[PDB]
């Protein structure tokens, strides 16, 4: 079991950005072109809980698949919360969600990454280049809008 959590500041409108990924998350595609390729639905609606997604994308030039369900969605904390079921994540995590919340309050304006997972041996890394890669889409996003 292990947890990673990053903050980012971000300078554009943090209610935009949240609802890119609580509505509209295929948009990343557009906004992040280097790094994600692909954001399709397999099953279920965009911006519902339940929801299938499948994202192509591309890490150190690598090319990689996660299908994701989207397990949770919080207007209050301005939350979402995504599983990964199938990829290449799961070739090393038994477990490994996803959530990115959005602080509006005040002047504060900031993205939190959280990472919860689960390894499948003792000996796989801890996932900082993921985390990395979900800092450089954010920083997209924000530029894209800005």
């Amino acid at each position: 079991s292990g947890k990673m959590v990053k903050q980012v500041e971000i300078l554009s409108d943090g209610i935009v950005f949240y609802e890119i990924f609580r509505y509209r998350l295929y948009l990343i595609s557009e906004m992040s072109p280097v790094n994600i390729q692909g954001v399709d639905l397999l099953e279920g609606n965009w911006g519902t809980v339940g929801s299938v997604i499948f994202f192509k994308y591309t890490i150190d030039g690598k090319e990689k698949t996660a299908k994701d369900i989207v397990e949770a969605i919080d207007e209050e904390t301005k939350s979402v919360t995504f599983k990964i079921v199938e990829g290449d994540l799961m070739e090393l995590y038994k477990t490994f969600i996803i959530i990115v919340q959005v602080d509006t309050k005040g002047e504060h304006n900031s993205v939190t990454w959280t990472f919860h997972y689960e390894k499948l041996k003792e000996d796989v890394e801890e996932p900082n280049t993921l985390m990395n890669f979900c800092i450089e889409i954010t920083k997209d996003i924000e530029t894209y809008h800005l």
